[PDB]
DNA sequence: AGCCACGCCT
DNA sequence: AGACTCCTC
DNA sequence: AGGCGTG
DNA sequence: GCTGAGGAGTCT
């Protein structure tokens, strides 16, 4: 009897947002009657709303409406929806661009031939900006154009964009505790959720944790529809660019830009600037330097690199916004100031300030350090003793690199992975056992020696609904500050476990927690408890120990990087970390400072390179 | 941000 | 025939 | 070839 | 430049 998948999914939105005050106080008078309005429909009437909320924004044929689930003939429903404020029929349909594009090609030649003054063959758009420059003229007699061309389409509906405008609002807000910040994912429609929520959000649990807020985000209703609209910019952009439209790109951040500009001294932003970092990323301010961010990308793309080197400087001289990024940052302008601009006098500048940055960590930091080395160990360069001005001599430990072979077809040993391949050289390696995990083995291994922890009640505004899957400040320094003896003991007492308490303790989340969706953990990662539990055994508590420090300390700089593979033996306990390497790809950054980490930590790493045959 | 095929420089 | 757009799960 | 960078 | 897989229907 229950209600199709994408039904409880919106359903479980609106609730999960609704029953906050805090965030009620962000919708009107007239816009919460919506809301109520929207519940005041069947279920018939609902599942259809959502349907073609969950489509594109703009009109449809009739007859291109089956929902055989929701019921047999939909004009009732339709009706409904109509009479509800939520659709509009074709009678509203006035503006000439909308009718015409609604009509097919076939539709539009058939429209060409029975008025004479036009040209019957061509392309879909060709015909269209015909039409458009037809009744632009003589008035009068597009009138009749646009009086056909209703009648020849048939019946249309249309999902009215004054609700519309609500329920997206609605999911964006949703969006801020799980989506959005977990990866910038699908979302169809011209506001929504991923994949993922949308098809499961119904029948999710959650692990369980005490909302506790006690800071508004947004100052008022026009804070938040500021917000929404740089958001709906920097998708844009986004999209642009992916589409490979990169003109249009720069145009729409030379906008957005701007925009930016004018809006500064405005009074909410005194507050923004006030908020915890882990949330200061949902405001205006945040947004828009992401979008200069992007801007950057566009600029080098375009191989604008002068002007790139500008923005990043511009963007580095703040410290209120994305200050995450930072790495990225003086990473990305000192690429560009050494290998496209050639100036080498500022490209240690940058290294420099770059390197006392207590923002840039890991890869990024790592990078910087190189490049300063490629460089005072350069004749060119030569004219100087700057770069001997105590660089923390930060030399990575080496490490064993092993080559096998396989025949390349997707290779076959059965079609398969670089990575399946590499399992078998392990398997006859003596190692009868593996998982190839990435990051998620380690993380699903922190998630659960950690768990109560990162669910720990007790620090202000993490949990704001009812619907997270972690603690909002997860991904930030405070995280780990705002929970620093709480971490520190667990910490001790697994580098202490003998492993036995390792296996105990790992069961004891396990039995409990089993299918609530934490972003930490994989349920399905490894084959069973048991798995979890062996491999566990092997590593022992001080390589646990050290691993989770990390991932507690800096998840957003540590969580990449991490070797592909682990391979253990069953009867002695042998186990050994492999990053696998294709023909085409070779170690990040990031990972030599992992397995420079691990080796640290007393581990067998290993870079495997697969080589085509 | 990571993946990947490819290319420019040396 | 192949690119493109929209939709479902 | 090997190192470093782009799209 | 790619980022979901898969499919049906439309455009050029
Ligand atoms: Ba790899």
């Amino acid at each position: 009897t229950g209600h199709p998948y994408y039904l409880r999914s919106f359903l479980v939105v609106l609730k999960t947002v609704l029953e906050n005050e805090d965030d009620m106080l962000l919708f009107d008078e007239q816009e919460k009657g919506i809301v109520t309005k929207f519940y005041q429909l069947s279920a018939t009437g609902q599942k259809l709303y959502v349907r073609l909320f969950q489509r594109k924004l703009s009109w449809i044929k009739m007859t291109k409406l089956e929902y055989e689930e929701i019921a047999l003939d939909l004009t009732p429903v339709i009706e409904e929806l109509t009479n509800a404020g939520f659709l509009q029929t074709e009678s509203e349909l006035q503006e000439l661009s909308e009718v015409l594009e609604l009509l097919s090609a076939p539709e539009l030649k058939s429209l060409a031939k029975t008025f004479h003054l036009a040209n019957p063959n061509g392309q879909k758009q060709q015909l269209v900006d015909a039409f458009l420059k037809l009744a632009k003229q003589r008035s009068v007699i597009g009138a009749v154009i646009l009086k056909r061309a209703k009648a020849l389409a048939g019946q249309s509906v249309r999902i009215c964009k004054g609700p519309r405008a609500v329920f997206s609002r609605i999911l964006l807000l949703f969006s801020l505790t799980d989506s959005m910040e977990d990866e910038d994912a699908a979302c169809g429609g011209q506001g929504q959720l991923s994949t993922v929520l949308l098809v499961n959000l119904g029948r999710m649990e959650f692990p369980s944790y005490t909302i506790n807020r006690k800071t508004h985000i947004f100052q008022d209703r026009d804070d938040l529809i500021r917000y929404a609209a740089a958001t709906h910019m920097l998708s844009d952009i986004s999209s642009a660019m992916a589409n490979g439209n990169w003109e249009e790109a720069k145009e729409l951040a030379q906008c957005a830009k701007r925009d930016w500009n004018r809006l500064k001294n405005h009074p909410s932003l005194r507050c923004h600037e006030d908020l915890p970092l882990f949330l200061r990323c949902f405001t205006v301010g945040w947004i828009y330097t992401r979008i200069l961010s992007r801007f950057v990308e566009i600029l080098q793309r375009l191989h604008m690199y002068e002007e790139a080197v500008r923005e990043l400087e511009s963007l580095l001289s703040q410290r209120i916004y994305c200050p995450d990024s930072r790495g990225r940052w003086w990473d990305r302008l000192a690429l560009n100031l050494h290998q496209h601009l050639k100036r080498l006098e500022p490209t240690i500048k940058c290294i420099t300030e770059g390197l006392a940055d207590p923002e840039v960590r890991t890869g990024h930091r790592l990078s910087l350090y190189q490049r300063a080395v490629r460089l005072r160990e350069s004749p060119s360069c030569k004219k100087f003793k700057h770069l001997f001005q105590q660089l923390p001599e930060m030399a990575v430990q080496d490490v064993k690199h092993v080559t096998i072979t396989g025949r390349l077809c997707v290779f076959v040993m059965v079609l398969c992975s670089v990575e399946e391949l590499a399992l078998a050289h392990y398997r006859r390696s003596g190692f009868d056992q593996g998982i190839h995990g990435e990051g998620s083995t380690f993380s699903t291994l922190y998630g659960l020696l950690l768990w109560d922890i990162i669910f720990m009640d007790g620090i202000p505004d993490v949990f704001r609904n009812a619907c997270q899957a972690f603690p909002l400040d997860l991904c930030t320094d405070s995280f780990f500050t705002s929970r620093r003896p709480a971490l520190e003991a667990r910490l001790q007492l697994i580098h202490d476990a003998p492993e036995e308490s390792l296996r105990a303790w790992v069961a004891a989340t396990w039995h409990e927690q089993e299918g609530r969706v934490a972003s930490l953990v994989s349920w399905d990662r490894f084959t069973s408890l048991q798995q979890a539990q062996d491999l566990v055994s092997c590593l022992g508590g001080p390589v646990l120990s050290g691993v989770c420090r990390h991932l507690a300390a800096d998840f957003r700089h540590c969580r990449g990087g991490l070797p592909d593979l682990v391979v253990w033996n069953s009867q002695s306990r042998h186990f050994k970390l492999v990053e696998v390497k294709g023909p085409n790809d070779r170690l990040s950054h990031k990972q030599m400072i992992w397995l420079a980490e691990l080796q640290k930590l007393g581990a067998e790493v290993e870079v495997c390179h697969v080589v085509a045959v």
